[PDB]
């Protein structure tokens, strides 16, 4: 499913993300937006042979199974391809978790290089919430 900005700002809202961990919704959105383009389909490989899943681009070295990364972790319990699904639940469950490990949204590197230290509160501008 490809998410509407609004559409997308409203489910990340239901699912307690809006200043989660002290980051407002502006900086989920603006993340999904450079990551995935707001698709819940997208994959892209990595040079290390890992890949990344979904609307947050969750990789497979560490957060999910994919049964093709050797050697990595499962740190969210899940097949990678949960994170796929229209249903933003599990991937907004897995991205609760890295945000929680100590780097914060760092951890996405499209937030570090296009989203932090930008006016965020642009990308919920107009919704209703
Ligand atoms: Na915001
Ligand atoms: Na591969
Ligand atoms: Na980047």
């Amino acid at each position: 499913k490809v998410f509407g900005r609004c559409e997308l700002a409203a489910a990340m809202k239901r699912h307690g993300l809006d200043n989660y961990r002290g980051y407002s919704l502006g900086n989920w959105v603006c993340a999904a937006k450079f990551e995935s383009n707001f698709n819940t389909q997208a994959t892209n490989r990595n040079t290390d042979g890992s890949t990344d899943y979904g609307i947050l681009q969750i990789n497979s070295r560490w957060w999910c199974n994919d049964g093709r990364t050797p050697g990595s972790r499962n740190l969210c319990n899940i097949p990678c391809s949960a994170l796929l699904s229209s249903d933003i639940t599990a991937s907004v469950n897995c991205a609760k978790k890295i945000v929680s490990d100590g780097n914060g949204m760092n951890a996405w590197v499209a937030w570090r290089n296009r989203c932090k230290g930008t006016d965020v509160q642009a990308w919920i501008r107009g919704c209703r919430l």
